[PDB]
């Protein structure tokens, strides 16, 4: 796996929608929805540099969205949302799952700390 540059996303010169692989933030109309969006936006904007990392499976979902691990100055958005209790670890049968245990760990930390979603 490898990281690629992106800018505020602009990927290889085009804007695409990106989805956060292996994590399920609540939607805008759900509890913690707004706080999840706001955590994520701030982390992206304040970042000096943004990077996208594809997994070894499909690169796009059925909606056309990039399935990726997104990194702000070397910190994984996906994981930090999850650690904040602001996303749950998503289900995956197989394939696009390389950071699963890393992310499970964060969730555990968040759950035992009773943060946001777990409360």
């Amino acid at each position: 796996l490898h990281k690629e540059p992106a800018t505020l996303l602009m990927y290889k010169g085009q804007p695409m929608t990106f989805r956060l692989l292996l994590v399920d933030t609540p939607e805008f109309n759900e509890k913690y929805g707004p706080e999840a969006s706001a955590f994520e936006k701030k982390m992206k904007e304040n970042a000096k540099k943004i990077e996208v990392e594809f997994d070894k499976g499909q690169r796009t979902d059925k909606y056309g969205r990039g399935l990726a691990y997104i990194y702000a100055d070397g910190k994984m958005v996906n994981e930090a949302l999850v650690r904040q209790g602001l996303a749950k670890v998503a289900y995956v049968y197989k394939g696009n799952n390389t950071h699963e245990q890393l992310l499970r760990k964060a969730e555990a930390q968040a759950k035992k700390e009773k943060l946001n979603i777990w409360s």
